[PDB]
């Protein structure tokens, strides 16, 4: 028993982290097979970042200008290309520690682990969610760009995120591993609005199921609701509208606990309308939305 | 910016996790050099665990009864010994992935990362604190015994905890790597009381300093206090009495922010006496005590 914000074991990703230097800028690279992936802003000086012309800036760089260092040893760059907002540096050596991997574009509301890195070195790992507004509330300082987000299915690492930017509001923005930004963001030092974020309803309900499984049951009530009634309340409290697809994914948790999904929504409704009244659920005094139904089933069953 | 409950990169520890089977019981082992460390209750059947005589139970076991499997390959056991509550199995092969390591006994209030494992395989990593009552609020299911807690100083892994038991109250108990239990617990299926726990005051103050650094400043007030006045409030709210040693460790955070430690205590005092009034600090609606002053300085500076 017990329920923690658990990250995936970061070992397979640690073996891929490299340092990439271009001119005076240093950031993190992801070495998979004979390719190093990093944010294209590695080629910019702080002055360039105001309104960078990436095609022009890259034209002044050669393979020899990209210094790639894996731990202590140097990698030889034999090719460079820009794909959207990432640079792909072809190296002459395939990474011996390349795990089985996939590049996937996650949906908003999905979760992943971030291995925060500086100068090619990992400092820590944490589990976070991709916000409905495509930002992530991470922990990133100057030098963390190129750090990646991932999920792990047995031996396969699905890379889903690469860190690029910190918005003026302190929230984080980045791309998938093909250099496509999540959200409307651009890799430019300009004010950029993150749209209205919402709470991930299905994840809060999944976390309420994890609480029941672990013993926190005080929020369970004698009430039920409908998808229409619940969604009226969800809209009032800036929660994502719950759909039958969300109810279907909650199926296994509903089956294990014997608590119908609409009954759990009625508990969530009363918590949204009344608050916690000074109590906690799984050691939290607010409604947690960073555990998907899949994360809860995994942690509650022991999937390794 | 941003502040997360960050765990250490678990790579060096993943390479040490093995599976240990004895009879019908399987749990996790820690392979360092030519020795495998695991909880001694691996030699017990569920019936034995009511009142086990470990010396007698171990006497019926030989090196060949301890099946140690590292991922897929089998390790040959050439020796076995009981040290307090752990078994030390001498194997004929030194682990090639043995990192630089130390065995340390942490103090209550200190934090560490846990690499949760099942059948020798890692499922996740999370950061937690050793409670003042020597329990940990972990996430552990049947099969997680032998999972370890650690800290990392550059390339050295300091092992501080091995999971052994889940108390009837759902909280966790375990030993240092010499088999010495933290707290009054015994590896026996008997009711055992975890003493009155308290909130780790210095860590809450460290977390208040991390909030100021990241922008959450609403809790800062025009007041100050004394160690005596603050400690009267701390006792009323079941907080650890703050000492000059705690104030001295908060020194670097006090210097960086320009907020005197006793001024931060006055903010904590008003939060303890008034609550949060529906607001949050670093995304939390309660006072977080699982970040030490060292954890905050590290995350806020980028120590890798
Ligand atoms: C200082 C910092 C901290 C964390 N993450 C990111 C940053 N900074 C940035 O995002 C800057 C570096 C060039 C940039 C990309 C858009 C403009
Ligand atoms: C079921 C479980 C889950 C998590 N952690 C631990 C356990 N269980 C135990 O602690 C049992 C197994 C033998 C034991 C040690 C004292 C009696």
């Amino acid at each position: 028993s017990g329920f923690r914000k658990m990250a995936f074991p970061s070992g397979k990703v640690e073996g891929c982290m490299v340092q990439v230097t271009c001119g005076t800028t240093t950031l993190n690279g992801l070495w998979l097979d004979d390719v190093v992936y990093c944010p294209r802003h590695v080629i910019c000086t702080s002055e360039d970042m105001l309104n960078p012309n990436y095609e022009d800036l890259l034209i002044r760089k050669s393979n020899h200008n990209f210094l790639v260092q894996a731990g202590n040893v140097q990698l030889r760059v034999i090719g460079h290309s820009m794909q959207n907002c990432v640079l792909k540096l072809k190296v002459d050596t395939a990474n011996p520690k390349t795990p089985k991997y996939k590049f996937v574009r996650i949906q908003p509301g999905q979760t992943f682990s971030v291995l925060a890195c500086y100068n090619g070195s990992p400092s820590g790992v944490y589990q976070c969610a991709m916000r409905p507004n495509f930002t992530i509330k991470g922990s990133f300082l100057n030098g963390s760009c190129g750090s990646v987000g991932f999920n792990i299915d047995y031996d396969c690492v699905s890379f889903c995120y690469m860190h690029h930017m910190e918005l003026p509001t302190g929230v984080h923005a980045g791309t998938d591993l093909e250099g496509n930004f999540y959200g409307p963001f651009v890799d430019r030092q300009t004010a950029q609005a993150a749209g209205t974020d919402t709470t991930i309803t299905v994840n809060v309900l999944a976390w309420l199921y994890a609480a029941v499984i672990n013993g926190d049951r005080w929020f369970l009530n004698r009430f039920t609701t409908t998808l229409n009634d619940f969604n009226l309340v969800a809209m009032k409290y800036n929660y994502e509208p719950l759909t039958q697809d969300h109810v279907d994914i909650l199926g296994p948790l509903s089956a294990q606990t014997g608590i119908a999904v609409l009954d759990m929504c009625a508990s969530l409704k009363e918590l949204l309308q009344n608050g916690m009244n000074g109590r906690t659920i799984l050691g939290s005094a607010l409604l947690e939305d960073e555990f998907t139904p899949f994360d809860v089933v995994r942690q509650c069953s022991g999937v390794t």
